[PDB]
């Protein structure tokens, strides 16, 4: 089957034979659609043609599909899963795998660099301090003074799901939130059940609007230990405006690199349960939802009194205004300092091509159109206009529970 | 089979159990969602009468009465000799505001019980229809304070004598291609009037042309009507803060009003069925007026604006076109010309679905849709799951007629 996608703008069709390989659920049926639904121990039995199919798509990718050394490896796997009931991944299958998660995210705009990721390797790690020291190191490398690099590191699998690996925090860098007696938040409303989570593990919360959470990391199923990230490795961003000079007395700031810290990365039925990952920012994830959404520092209200704006009515678009200033304050504060970022224009413009691209060459490219189209400005953009099909392919990142809610303590 | 939809935001959380009455498919399977894809006999014609009826006399919660079983007779024997029937008043309007309440991609729908519908199934001819439009066009616009409505026309037969309005809106604006390459008006019509020109329509090319009707009856050739000027309503574009906005020669029409969509009401269909509502502003200042195969004029705004216009990260675009949908909400509200914002409109959605979901047990809604094309995520619709299902009475697409009217 064959299914054609039309982009309304440009008349350009494309056609998707890749969603024929498809293997798991959408959540959707003949009968409803769940497309905007934010969230709709394995064996022996399973196991094996789950690393088979995954050897497969390996193998051809290196154009080495029925050699020998395909064969070879087919039934080494076997055996180390019949004999141990799970089985190792090469280095170069862990790149592959690494890399192919990515490029399957439906979900994410920025993946015409899928193809550079710096991988880290790190299975042999056994304790939380170990975990501490790569994650700095993927941080300071990341991170390159400003010039952002991709890069993931991948703790071990999980074994009996009683050993897990995690990383309790959502994303390696983020700020505190604290509730106040008096019902309103002090810092990032995110991050309020966290921050009380490290605060009873012992963190001395310094209790300001922008304080750098420590990290909170759980090795071999083990209690979690708390560390603080090298303040030297941290880049941030005062945030100012080009032409409003008062825009820098808001005290606003943000950090440079976004890395995504607690998805499970699927590859060949083996799950990587700590396996974090960053690029770099599209300025409206900041300036749009970071800063402006209700939930979050809620900061449209003030800086639209500053701006003086009319705010007795919403059809004077008061909110409309000052969002667009605040997105063009953080594009120029990480602009001026050098730190990587793309705005919502050129990442989109990118996407298309990459997925223009990627019709062409692999048959398809899943795509989840609630996520792809920016938070603002959405018609103006590319993407609005674009018809995508969205499928789960593997290797795959998935969301997993919070590990607070799962954890069996042991004191 | 019970099905939760959340709002990320207010942490309301919301069950649905109105899907399971849907019969039509989606487009979509448990392997992939389409969700982003704009178009995805006697026998046949019973049980959709039956269930229709069903509906309907439980709406008025009179199910299973003397009355029901009756009307379902009556039905089933008109079937059985006329392989078609005849809808009763009641029926018509309860189906028409129904078909407008299941409207899965409109976010106006929490005025949808009041909805004035005109039967327009006597009507026989181009120039009959014409009259009808007429009456529609000037009972909704009622001097800038709009009414919604709908005017049904005759339900197909044969399918070789529908009555059909092949305008996509009652109206909209003339489009030309030109020596030049460029393109005068508006380009989405560029075909439509070129049609009407070969039909015989004498194009004033300009850049605001109001479009004639052209009008098919009984299934004959399509005919050319001029709307009295005096019954369009239309705003000239002005902005509350910047003088120069005025000179840039915009205006647009007060009144929505689809023209090309098909109403299915117990398995009757009827083609022609134009209805009419109130403008979001987003609609005309971001879609109408920036879209870059529309009027596209965001580069022209931006110059006058002199604004940074090197790269794409001074968000250039972003700034005008914020002054822009304020300049087309200033002016519909001067000149008291119904118009709703984003905001407002999706704050009323927002509303509309806790109705339906206490009333009614769930709301079908599409998202893709629902959310306003410009500041997304600062409208309470971004932070809402929402549930997307095919729910009978219903507005359908159907095609272009000159792909398939003979001549
Ligand atoms: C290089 C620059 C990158 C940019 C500009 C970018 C952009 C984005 C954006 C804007 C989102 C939406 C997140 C949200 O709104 O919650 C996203 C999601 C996502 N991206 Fe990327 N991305 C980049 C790199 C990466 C990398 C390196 C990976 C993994 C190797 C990745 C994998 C994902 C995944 C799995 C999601 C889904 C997150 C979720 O569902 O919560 N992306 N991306
Ligand atoms: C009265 C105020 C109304 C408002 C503010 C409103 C708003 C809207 C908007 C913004 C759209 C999306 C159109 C597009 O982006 O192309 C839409 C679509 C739609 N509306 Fe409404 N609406 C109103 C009344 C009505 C009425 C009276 C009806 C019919 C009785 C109706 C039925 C529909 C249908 C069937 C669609 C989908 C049309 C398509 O797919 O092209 N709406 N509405
Ligand atoms: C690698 C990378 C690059 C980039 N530019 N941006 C990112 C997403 C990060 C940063 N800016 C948002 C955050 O996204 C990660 C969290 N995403 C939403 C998680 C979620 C919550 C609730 C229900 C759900 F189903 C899912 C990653
Ligand atoms: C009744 C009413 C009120 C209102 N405020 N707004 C409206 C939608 C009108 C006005 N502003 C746009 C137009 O919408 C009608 C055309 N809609 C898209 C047609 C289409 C094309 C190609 C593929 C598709 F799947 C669909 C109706
Ligand atoms: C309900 C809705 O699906 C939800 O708010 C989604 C919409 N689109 C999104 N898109 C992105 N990129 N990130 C998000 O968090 C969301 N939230
Ligand atoms: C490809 C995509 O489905 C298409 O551009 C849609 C997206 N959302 C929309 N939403 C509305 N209200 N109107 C539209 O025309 C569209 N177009
Ligand atoms: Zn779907």
């Amino acid at each position: 089957r064959f299914l054609k996608v039309k982009n309304w703008e440009t008349d350009v069709v494309l056609t998707d034979t890749l969603h024929l390989k498809s293997t798991l659920e959408t959540g959707c049926t003949e009968h409803i659609c769940m497309g905007s639904i934010m969230l709709p121990v394995a064996t022996k039995d399973q196991l094996f043609p789950l690393a088979k199919e995954f050897l497969d798509q390996y193998y051809s990718s290196i154009k080495r599909f029925g050699s020998k050394a395909h064969m070879d490896r087919l039934e080494e796997v076997n055996k180390e899963i019949e004999s141990t009931s799970t089985y190792q991944l090469k280095d170069t299958e862990l790149i592959y795998g690494a890399k192919h998660a990515w490029r399957n995210a439906s979900r994410c705009v920025g993946r015409i660099q899928w193809s550079k990721l710096q991988v880290f390797d790190a299975r042999d790690c056994t304790t939380a301090h170990g975990m501490f020291n790569y994650i700095c190191n993927h941080v300071k490398y990341a991170t390159n003074k400003g010039n952002l690099r991709s890069a993931i590191t991948i703790f071990p699998q999980r074994t009996d799901g009683k050993h897990d690996f995690r990383v309790w925090n959502s994303q390696l860098i983020r700020y505190a939130g604290y509730k106040q007696p008096d019902g309103s938040t002090l810092g990032d409303p995110a991050n309020v059940q966290f921050t009380e989570i490290c605060i009873q593990q012992g963190w001395k919360a310094p209790r300001g609007r922008f304080d750098v959470l420590p990290l909170l990391l759980q090795a071999n199923g083990n209690d979690p230990e708390l560390f603080q990230i090298p303040p030297e490795l941290v880049l941030e961003v005062p945030i100012r405006h080009p032409k409003f000079d008062w825009f820098k007395d808001l005290g606003l700031k943000w950090y440079g690199l976004p890395a995504v810290s607690n998805m499970l990365l699927e590859i060949g039925g083996l799950e990587f349960s700590a396996c974090p990952f960053s690029g770099w920012y599209m300025g409206t994830e900041i300036g749009v939802r970071d800063y402006c959404d209700n939930s979050r520092y809620n900061i449209l209200e003030e800086v639209a009194k500053k701006m003086d704006l009319d705010m007795r009515k919403t059809s004077s678009l008061w909110k409309d205004q000052a969002l667009v200033e605040i997105n063009i304050a953080v594009l120029y504060s990480f602009q001026s300092d050098k730190v990587t970022i793309v705005d919502h224009h050129s990442a989109t413009e990118s996407f298309i091509k990459h997925m223009e691209n990627e019709y062409r060459c692999r048959g398809g490219c899943p795509a989840d159109w609630v996520w792809i189209v920016p938070p603002m400005s959405g018609s103006i953009t590319p993407v609005f206009h674009q018809e995508m099909l969205n499928y789960r392919l593997t290797p795959s990142f998935e969301y997993q529970p919070d590990p607070w809610n799962t954890h069996v303590w042991k004191g």
